[PDB]
């Protein structure tokens, strides 16, 4: 077995796939000695999803040679929904593979579910995320960010994120009515995951497609917190941190 990736948590690969599947259905997953990366972006080039899973996210990880797993995520998620979470999930691939193997094993129950998925040929042209500075860097609980997006999206196809000194303001205005949610940087010491953190180098007022924010918050299951980095000259970066790695959404604002 050239590739043998045993997830620490079976739910993790399932929750990772959730960040991708409803946006771009066919995604190339590249495996290397140092772990797994994946990117997805449609023709509009407006939203880019970028994953990185490091070795430490696995119980055992081994990848002899670089492998690209071209996967239809619709199929992959059906199969992944066959797992129990009380299951260990092992990805198994061989030299120049036609198929990926998913090996669900039940602890102490003597059950082995082995699934195989035929791989697809996908032209994944990669982009090294060119690293830049952001005008504002923000972080809040992911479930809080999610409720904000879900709500304002009831009112508009556009959601505005406005950063001024010590103020984060999410705004939407549509036909039925308007919505506004303002949050202030708090530092909770008893419970730091609930903290609201803000660093503003320059104020920003960016407007985003609500469909894309709705795509992004599909990553909320992956991390207690989402990091938002905003730019008046480049895409915003919405990131969910993994134990080893991240799911990044790069989103281009509107005019």
């Amino acid at each position: 077995h050239m590739l043998e990736a045993k997830f620490e948590e079976a739910s993790l690969f399932k929750r990772i796939i959730d960040g991708f599947k409803d946006y771009v259905q066919l995604v190339n997953f590249q495996c290397k000695e140092d772990g797994i990366i994946a990117q997805a972006v449609d023709d509009s080039r407006v939203l880019l999803v970028s994953l990185e899973i490091g070795v430490e996210a696995f119980q055992e990880y081994r990848c002899d040679h670089p492998v690209t797993l071209g996967m239809d995520l619709t199929s992959l998620s059906k199969i992944l929904r066959c797992g129990n979470n009380t299951d260990t999930l092992t990805l198994i691939a061989d030299n120049t593979p036609d198929s990926i193997i998913l090996l669900f094993e039940d602890t102490k129950k003597d059950r082995i579910a082995e699934y195989s998925l035929k791989l697809m040929d996908i032209d994944a042209d990669f982009l090294k995320i060119e690293e830049l500075q952001y005008d504002s860097t923000l972080s809040l609980p992911s479930s809080e960010f999610s409720k904000i997006v879900r709500d304002l999206s009831q009112l508009s196809d556009s959601i505005n994120i406005m950063i001024t000194k010590e103020t984060i303001k999410f705004v939407a205005d549509g036909d039925i009515g308007s919505g506004s949610v303002i949050i202030k940087p708090f530092v909770d010491m008893e419970h730091p995951e609930t903290s609201i953190k803000l660093e503003m180098d320059q104020p920003v007022d960016l407007t985003f497609g609500a469909k894309y924010l709705l795509d992004i918050i599909k990553g909320s299951s992956l991390s207690d917190r989402v990091g938002i980095r905003l730019s008046s000259e480049a895409p915003a970066l919405f990131q969910f941190d993994l134990k080893s790695g991240f799911l990044q959404f790069f989103l281009a604002p509107k005019f």
